[PDB]
């Protein structure tokens, strides 16, 4: 067996790195977690408060377009409070609507990364 | 405040989902979580043993070319070992060397998608 616990981070490909940030911490809520030269460009680290698996707001893979990002899924108390939240802010929600697998909504960061929200049921 | 808790999954774009079902579960270890009809195509999901976030192997976005993900870390309690059994395994890894926030190595599924594995400090 491995030892591999978690996925410690994964990345979210930007173009403006300061508008994402603004978005992901204040719009979205996330905690920052670090801002600070990388290897590669600045590293820019957000989480939800208390989460194990962060995210980074890369802009230096070329492999990953600004915006192109899709399928990633944020586990929510209260899918319906943060749609209204998202759309007092500003931000287009599709839904939120019930499916099989939870209550689910959709909408996008500044790039055109598309985020889920999943209350589940 | 918004009442987002963590991640639940995101998605790594690749080709052949049989190849990657048995690359991510029997040579990097991850449980298969599920495995099923999903509304786009075949539902394929795994992740590290009890971890909240996980991972879905998924071929229906255009915006995500097989292969084209980056920039993803796995954390792990024994780099060393993780990279021994890799390579006994089959496959290439490059390092583990030291770096500013733990040690690190990275390595590459069938379809090109970049994995690292992070043992912090
Ligand atoms: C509290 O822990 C951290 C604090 C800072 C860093 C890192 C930390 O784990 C870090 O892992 C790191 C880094 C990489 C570059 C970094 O600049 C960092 C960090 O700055 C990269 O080696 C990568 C690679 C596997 O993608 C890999 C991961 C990644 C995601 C985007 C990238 C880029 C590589 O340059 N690791
Ligand atoms: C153990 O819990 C689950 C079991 C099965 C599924 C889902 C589960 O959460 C599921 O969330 C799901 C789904 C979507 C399609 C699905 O087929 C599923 C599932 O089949 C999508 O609505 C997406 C969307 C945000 O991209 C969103 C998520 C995602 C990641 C890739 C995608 C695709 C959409 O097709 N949600």
């Amino acid at each position: 067996h491995m030892a591999i616990s978690h996925v410690q981070l994964f990345s979210v490909p930007v173009s403006d790195q300061e508008k994402a940030k603004d978005f992901y911490v204040e719009t979205v809520g996330f905690d920052l977690l670090a801002d600070q030269p990388g290897v590669h460009g600045r590293w820019l680290q957000v989480a939800p408060k208390g989460a194990d698996t962060s995210l980074v707001l890369v802009d230096w893979f070329p492999t990953m377009p600004p915006g192109s990002l899709r399928g990633l899924l944020l586990r929510t108390d209260d899918v319906d409070a943060d749609c209204a939240r998202l759309q007092e802010r500003g931000v287009a929600v599709d839904g939120p609507k019930n499916t099989p697998w939870g209550r689910q909504a959709m909408f996008s960061d500044p790039d055109g990364n598309v985020i889920g929200l999943n209350q589940p049921s």
